[PDB]
């Protein structure tokens, strides 16, 4: 019988193109969600008329707050209440905009940007290695640009960072439980509607490889190859997609 | 005239060191400390009588709730109602404990761990350089030196020294406009717990390289005193390992 | 018309692996080899047995010396003789063995540590980029997943991983425009060989997190297939380790 | 007595400047040089004028090639002919241009001369340095460079050369740790551009500095050297110091 993968942050952009590619590779999907519920719930159907019975969505607000740790547990306990087991977790959601040094509260932004980016992919590693009852892996979307920060992006580069640290402690400590944790790192991808024609050139013109962004599917690809057999040996590797970016200077 | 320091988690250990070296330096420094009052005034009063009206202390939790972001401004604040002026942050104090995977509640945990190691370095960085909004301003965080070779259960600690370096890092660059230089230093092994057996101390201590020894407090402090000085003025961004060459043995 | 790949040192072991896994995939090969000419015919007669005319044999020393460079064209030259097109190099061969700080010279070990593991790669590298739609051009280098975690006595090797790597980055950037990927495959342990103590086999297999044992070879060579494959078209200047987590356990 | 170090590349610019730190800080100093022989002489002059017989002048080519060792050899040999002992020895002589790898000097007199001054002719210092060994306080600084792992478009040898170097570091500083040598690197960013590079190249790097868009002094580089020599850094080892005002954290 079939897989089961969690993904967070899976209604749109690169959470949903990693939802469909494990969808196509044969898992059963829990495709989490905040605000997307619209979406989410379509992208359910589009994958339930594929083959029926093989995905669910799960609402969650993934900011840091004293409940973070019931909402994580209820994630995991979702994709074990739809499909009876939890193979692959993919953290994928993130806050992401600037807080500079110098109307949200400062404690709204720490709760949300590195909750999100941070906490609640540690939470979620706990809840999915508890419950196991096979390869079995979590993958977490980090950022090529983590020691290339942008400017007024504190909170959010400290999220990521911990998130390169929760990576390399979780593959650790989770290897006697054959358990891989590893990262796939994007670096410009699928530039949302709407930045000017200007902001979004400025970045695609930086990518030495194309003078492109990456698409969702190409995120989605390094994704797969980290849950697959052809990965069983890897574990605690941060694997960039972002076209050389982070190799270009000042 | 004198320049100033914050130093916190400064009442024992590393960042007492490190404050004794500041003020041996020409600091007047702020000694924050959370539950060692005694060995906080103590310090304070030695330094005092080395020195009249070169030392205060400050207490706070720097555990993240609501509140932290009052408390370190405070503790800024603090540097500026006693010294007229804020030249230096270390950011010193740290929770340290094991949360495995698999008495406290684990956002309790997270308030702590993530806290003390991280958020509470950012919000002091931020009043630090909105009080700044010949001088030599700098912030200095004391990381780990084995950040990328984590110790087993310590995931949560782990996050957030991980936060400190992306912390030291973005804020170098941030505040680089300011004349504020903002770098770390990365012990390994430097003092191990009093309580710990002499057997577990010298497993630890068996491990470097350099001597076979633990770091003293004043070999961790002489890096930080580096990265203040006039002789450190071009670097930002740079996380110092004083770790005897522990972090370059494989297993 | 089917693709085509050189591979360096590939008569054997983890090189061998790969060779095959790429003739699997649909390539063409080139197996190149210094010593182990049995071995690199029995392979091509193997794949030649499978697919006609799809593998060929190339002998070079890859030690550095006043030929080095016109050998290296050679390798690169033989793909596009024996199958009009190369679109795939991937640097394998390598020298490995102990030069402490403290019968060949040094200056031979220099020769061929430095030269097996970097400065091949450098020339095999320009040959390759310099004879070049929907082409997927790649170049994959093996690395070494302790390469900041050196061994004792090992610096002549370690100085050419490390040089490997700064290759690998500087490449990718500089190769970019052309279309051309280069990225890196890390082994920490794998197959250990006959040669070795079983108690010093033992205690390297031990060390690794992930089910204390060795990478197969095919486990290192499916992420070198990882690379060259349409999965990783966006993938450039990566180094992706193999090492069952090896790399981030402390001394 | 005082101390003694050998500092490569030493005539002019970074290198004299380390020299230069080193002997007001009490060291007896080998000016090592290849070309620059009046310019080693005239720092040789100076440094005698201020301390009698405390700086010497040492030639060598340090490109690779089979005689490197004897010659690295004999740079050591030098400070302990002239000052009895060896504490200090400072890797900064290095060449630098590009080697595109897509079509002057033969590819392999670009190796040797690329991977022969910024690796190979360390690794033989280092080693002839802790061989002629017996309150010492005993190492080696490598002058690294902060941007490698950004490289410069076509630098792949000089690239490759720096890389060997921060291996290099690592590698000795494990394995001289037993005998209390100590090895550690600095790496600038920007620091002393050329004389001959156009004001209008020199300021777009200089404008890529977040630090006061400048580059690094000399003494600033000599600065770090000079912390890592001190016995304020007696347990540092293995460790490299970005003197980069924050260059190599700029994203593209
Ligand atoms: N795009 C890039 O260029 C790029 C670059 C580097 C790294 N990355 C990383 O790659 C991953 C995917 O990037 P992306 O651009 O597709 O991300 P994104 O669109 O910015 O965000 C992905 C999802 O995260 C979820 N999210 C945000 N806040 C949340 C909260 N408080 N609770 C729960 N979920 C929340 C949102 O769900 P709802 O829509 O359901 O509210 C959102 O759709 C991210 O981890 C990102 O940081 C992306
Ligand atoms: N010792 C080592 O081997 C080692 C190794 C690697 C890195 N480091 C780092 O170097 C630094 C110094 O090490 P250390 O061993 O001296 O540190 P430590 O003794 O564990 O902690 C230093 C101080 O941190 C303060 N602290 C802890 N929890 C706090 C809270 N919730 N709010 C406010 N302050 C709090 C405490 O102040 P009170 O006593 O006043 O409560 C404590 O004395 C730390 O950042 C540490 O992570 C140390
Ligand atoms: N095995 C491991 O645990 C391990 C760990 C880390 C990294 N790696 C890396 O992964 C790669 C494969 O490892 P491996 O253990 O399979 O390699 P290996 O057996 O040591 O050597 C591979 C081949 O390299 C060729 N070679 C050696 N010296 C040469 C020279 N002077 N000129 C031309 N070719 C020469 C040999 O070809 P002939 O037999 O034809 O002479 C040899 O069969 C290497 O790059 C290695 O550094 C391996
Ligand atoms: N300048 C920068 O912005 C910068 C940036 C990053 C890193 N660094 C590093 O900092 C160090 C000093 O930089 P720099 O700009 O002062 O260096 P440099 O002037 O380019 O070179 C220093 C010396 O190296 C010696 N040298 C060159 N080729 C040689 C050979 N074949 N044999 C023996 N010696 C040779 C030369 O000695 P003679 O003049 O006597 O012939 C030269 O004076 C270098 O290791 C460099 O890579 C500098
Ligand atoms: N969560 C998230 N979203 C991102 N987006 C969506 C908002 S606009 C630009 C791309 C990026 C980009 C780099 N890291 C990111 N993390
Ligand atoms: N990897 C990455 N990309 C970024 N870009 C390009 C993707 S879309 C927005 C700006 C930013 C911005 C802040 N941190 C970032 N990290
Ligand atoms: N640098 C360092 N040392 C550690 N040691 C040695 C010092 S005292 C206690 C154990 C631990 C433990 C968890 N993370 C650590 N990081
Ligand atoms: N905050 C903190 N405390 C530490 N302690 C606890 C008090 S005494 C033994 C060291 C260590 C050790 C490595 N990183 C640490 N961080
Ligand atoms: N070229 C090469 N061969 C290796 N071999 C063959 C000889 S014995 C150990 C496995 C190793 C091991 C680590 N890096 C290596 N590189
Ligand atoms: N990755 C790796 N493995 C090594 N091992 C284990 C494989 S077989 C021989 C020793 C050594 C030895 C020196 N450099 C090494 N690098
Ligand atoms: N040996 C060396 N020389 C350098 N010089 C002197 C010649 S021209 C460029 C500046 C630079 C510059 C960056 N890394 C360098 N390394
Ligand atoms: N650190 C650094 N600076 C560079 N610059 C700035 C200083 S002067 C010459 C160009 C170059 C050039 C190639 N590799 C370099 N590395």
């Amino acid at each position: 019988e079939a897989p089961a993968a969690v993904v967070t942050g899976a209604a749109k952009r690169i959470g949903r193109a990693i939802a469909v590619k494990l969808h196509q590779t044969g898992y059963r999907v829990v495709i989490h969600y905040h605000n997307s519920a619209e979406a989410a719930v379509s992208l359910a159907d589009e994958l339930n008329k594929e083959r029926s019975n093989t995905a669910v969505v799960c609402q969650a607000d993934l900011t840091n707050s004293n409940v973070l740790p019931a909402s994580c547990e209820e994630i995991i306990n979702s994709c074990f209440r739809a499909f009876g087991r939890c193979d692959v977790l993919v953290n994928n959601a993130s806050a992401f905009y600037p807080t500079p040094l110098v109307g949200k509260t400062v404690e709204t932004q720490v709760a949300e940007l590195i909750g999100t980016n941070a906490i609640a992919p540690f939470l979620l590693t706990m809840s999915f290695a508890q419950r196991q009852k096979s390869n079995l892996s979590i993958v977490n979307l980090c950022d090529a640009m983590v020691d290339q920060p942008c400017m007024a992006f504190s909170l959010y580069n400290m999220g990521k960072h911990a998130l390169v640290g929760l990576t390399q402690s979780a593959a650790l400590e989770l290897a006697p439980y054959g358990i891989r944790v590893n990262g796939v790192a994007p670096g410009v991808s699928l530039l949302p509607v709407a930045m000017g024609e200007e902001e979004k050139d400025k970045w695609r013109r930086k990518v030495p490889l194309g003078r492109r962004e990456a698409s969702a599917e190409q995120i989605a690809d390094a994704v797969i190859f980290l849950v697959s057999g052809s990965a069983q040996y890897i574990t605690g590797s941060i694997i960039k997609v972002d076209g050389g970016l982070s190799l270009v200077h000042a």
